[PDB]
DNA sequence: CCAGTCCGACCCGCATCCCGGA
DNA sequence: TCCGGGATGCGG
DNA sequence: GTCGGACTGG
């Protein structure tokens, strides 16, 4: 009766549901499956009704997923054990089993987004290339364009049916709020092609991340944030060159110069390397996170599958620091149950996980294999740890976008 | 053989909801 | 009542 | 956002 709440088929005491399928970049049929499935004393049992009111002793809950191309070998994942439940003292406490589903039903919903195969929403194009331009940027027929990196939240603007304006982010979420932004993308969308999609960076100079990405996440906001468009494109056109979008998004903005909050990137043209990096580093001094280079004949690739484009490069300068190491742990769910993570300390006395970089899985897992507080406090307790990141928490300190790349000695 | 794709883990910060005890 | 903690799901 | 690993497509 319980197991018809959630959409899928059950076969073999293994809950699968239904195959999210998608387009690849080669033009390949794919499809993702996730699955749950209980074992108790290492083999599969039913899933009763009773198992979502009453945990089984010695059963684990698993959950599993299975990703193939058409025709294609069928990969999948290691299991994710879900060995008990959550708020486990309240009335909202779940089960072993019905956790486990509420995980898999979130998987379920969160991965139909960002795939190729609506609403109109296209994902927004990535950046493959971080510091590095590649030579072939130089090598075609126009010289390519530098742009400021904003650090903020991405954004893309469209105009529905309706009169509506539609602004969404990376993962093709609908942000809510942002009314200063949506009323003067309404007055701009009477001037210009219906059919065009405004992609910039939602943004206010000199504040942080952090509050850029609250004010644009939470339902309102102050409504004090600016929209820097760097890109546009049309969804039948999307091989259009970049150098001719940047034309075409440089005379949508001649249209109107009554905006307030909504501005188009500058473009820089380079004829080399060291004139992007000069850009760079004059950006940096700016206060700005650095330098977009964009390849001239690059045509817009949306973000299906999570997919970075090869002719962007982010120029962005990377941070190395040192942290004490306090303590270690681990992952909790699939590949990374057993695999080590470390634990580092800060000057005020915070803490904070770093995910080791250059290390295998299998080193990983022999780490935290071999290892036990007495030979942690023995060996690794005090040594420094070299941490790449991209900037400090400004409440905290901790470094953000963090990844520990090993020890000095 | 070798990049190109793609998936599936993890990090901190914030926003929002349900709780349930000073 | 109201301020936390837990859980979830966004952003980077 | 970061990353490692496995498959893809030659």
């Amino acid at each position: 009766s319980m197991l018809n709440q959630f959409p899928g088929q059950y076969s073999n005491n293994i809950f699968c549901f239904p195959p999210i399928e998608s387009e690849t970049k080669s033009g390949k049929k794919a499809s993702w499956i996730i699955c749950v499935q209980v074992v108790q004393h290492n083999t599969i049992i039913p899933i009763t009704d009773e198992m979502f009111s009453t945990d089984v002793k010695d059963a684990v809950a698993e959950i599993f997923t299975k990703f193939f191309v058409e025709e294609g070998a069928v990969r999948i994942s290691k299991m994710t054990r879900v060995t008990e439940g959550k708020n486990l003292g309240k009335k909202n406490a779940t089960t072993v089993v019905h956790q486990a589903f509420k995980d898999a039903l979130s998987k379920y919903n969160r991965h139909a987004r960002q795939k190729r195969g609506n609403r109109g929403m296209i994902p927004p194009m990535l950046v493959k290339y971080f510091n590095i331009i590649p030579k072939t940027f130089f090598e075609e027929e126009t010289d390519p364009i530098v742009q400021r990196k904003r650090n903020g939240v991405r954004a893309v603007a469209c105009q529905q049916g309706d009169g509506c304006i539609l602004l969404y982010s990376r993962t093709e979420k609908e942000f809510l709020g942002l009314d200063n932004i949506k009323k003067e993308l309404k007055q701009l969308y009477l001037f210009i092609d219906v059919r065009v999609y405004l992609d910039g960076e939602l943004y206010l100079h000199r504040k942080p991340l952090q509050w850029i990405a609250g004010q644009a996440n939470a339902k309102t906001d102050s409504s004090e944030l600016h929209f820097y468009v760097f890109d546009c494109f049309w969804s039948d056109q999307l091989q259009m060159p970049s150098n001719k979008r940047q034309q075409l998004l440089t005379n949508i903005f001649k249209q109107k110069e009554d905006l307030t909050f909504i501005h188009q990137v500058e473009n820089f043209s380079v004829k080399n390397v060291d004139e992007a990096l000069r850009l760079k580093a004059q950006f940096i001094k700016e206060g700005y996170e650095g330098a977009i280079v964009r390849n001239a004949n690059g045509p817009y690739e949306p973000g299906y599958n999570n997919y970075h484009s090869a002719h962007l490069a982010k120029l962005k300068p990377l941070l190395d620091a040192e942290f004490i190491l306090v303590d270690y742990t681990q992952g909790k769910k699939g590949k990374d149950l057993g695999a080590i993570l470390w634990v580092c300390e800060l000057p005020n006395k915070k803490r904070f996980v770093v995910t080791p970089k250059h290390l295998t899985y299998a080193d990983r897992y022999a780490l935290f294999q071999k290892l036990t507080p007495a030979l942690f406090k023995k060996h690794l307790y005090g040594k420094e740890l070299t941490v790449e990141y991209a900037e400090l928490s400004p409440k905290t300190g901790i470094p953000l976008q963090a990844r520990a790349v090993g020890f000095r000695e």
